[PDB]
């Protein structure tokens, strides 16, 4: 297949915590972006086979998507909020690497990223 194995959503050896910040990332940030009208391309790994993107995984070596992030949050996969924020950042910046200006996906990513940043600016202080 053109598609690599998807990023893991669990691993017994991953060190894991629950924090109020991670809870906010699931209950507010992910939830808000998941229900957005532009979420749909980002709700699962890029399927380069079905979508006829034979160079996608030639260019993008650290893929990420919100389906993966959602499952990671549900599985308490993260050690801290920063690890989760980094996955969102990877998701957005992969688009800015792969796509060109004006592409549908890049305009959608930009809108979701603006909203992400607005929600992350209200991340609670860790208790
Ligand atoms: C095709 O490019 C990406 C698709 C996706 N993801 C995705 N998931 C399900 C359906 C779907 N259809 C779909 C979207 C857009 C288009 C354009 C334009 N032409 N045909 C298209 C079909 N797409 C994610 C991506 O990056 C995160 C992409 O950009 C590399
Ligand atoms: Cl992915």
């Amino acid at each position: 297949s053109m598609n690599p194995p998807p990023p893991e959503t669990s691993n017994p050896n991953k060190p894991k915590r629950q924090t109020n910040q991670l809870q906010y990332l699931l209950r507010v940030v992910l939830k808000t972006l998941w229900k957005h009208q532009f979420a749909w391309p980002f709700q699962q790994p890029v399927d380069a086979v079905k979508l006829n993107l034979p160079d996608y995984y030639k260019i993008i070596k650290t893929p990420m998507d919100m389906g993966t992030i959602k499952k990671r949050l549900e599985n308490n996969y993260y050690w801290n909020a920063q690890e989760c924020i980094q996955d969102f950042n990877t998701m957005f910046t992969n688009c800015y690497i792969y796509n060109k200006p004006g592409d549908d996906i890049v305009l959608m990513a930009e809108a979701l990223e603006k909203l992400f940043l607005q929600k992350i600016n209200e991340l609670p202080t860790e208790e």
